[PDB]
């Protein structure tokens, strides 16, 4: 089960996040800047199988629902995006991976002098983005090893030092509400 609660916001707009029982959380936001809220594990694993049920995911504008985390050495931000609002995230196309009943496009991207778990840094993003939005309110599994190994085949090797790993609600200049249980 989960051991970690993440509640990060850049302070722009109103973001109200609740650390509920077990692996459950909720977040309501209005005209946010950027925020990342979710539950998961303080140390990510490339072989973790993550389950979640989004009782609600209703962005009004740009919001994502993703398996989300960081490695260091090198500094990499990674996503497995199952749902989004008005904006589907993309980068440089690398291929596809089919996992847990969905097909995901794979992308890389460079972020130059950008916010990160270690402050302003130049780093890389690894993305799997579902080709269509996954069903909301169902018990959904992300078999992360499939994504890790699909990424490896394209030279997207994750860092050797693992930071947190969560099912994250992320908003960008938007409003919305989400309620999610992770295990
Ligand atoms: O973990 C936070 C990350 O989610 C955000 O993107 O940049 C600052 C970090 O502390």
């Amino acid at each position: 089960t989960t051991n970690y609660w993440q509640d990060w916001t850049d302070g722009v707009g109103t973001v109200n996040a609740s650390n509920l029982a077990g692996g459950q959380y909720s977040v309501s936001w209005t005209n946010c800047g950027n925020f990342v809220v979710g539950k998961g594990w303080s140390t990510g694993s490339p072989s973790r199988v993550v389950n979640y049920n989004a009782g609600a995911f209703s962005p009004n504008g740009n919001g994502y629902l993703s398996l989300y985390g960081w490695t260091r050495s090198p500094l990499i931000e990674y996503y497995v995006v199952d749902d989004w609002g008005s904006y589907r995230p993309t980068g440089t196309y690398m291929g596809t991976v089919t996992s847990d009943g969905g097909t995901y496009d794979i992308y890389t991207a460079t972020r130059v002098n950008a916010p990160s778990i270690d402050g302003t840094q130049t780093f890389t993003q690894f993305w799997s983005v579902r080709q269509s939005k996954r069903s909301i309110g169902t018990n959904n599994t992300i078999t992360f090893a499939n994504h890790v190994n699909a990424w490896k085949s394209h030279g997207m090797n994750l860092g050797s030092s693992w930071a947190y790993q969560i099912i994250a609600t992320e908003g960008y200049q938007s409003s919305g509400y989400a309620n999610v249980t992770v295990w």
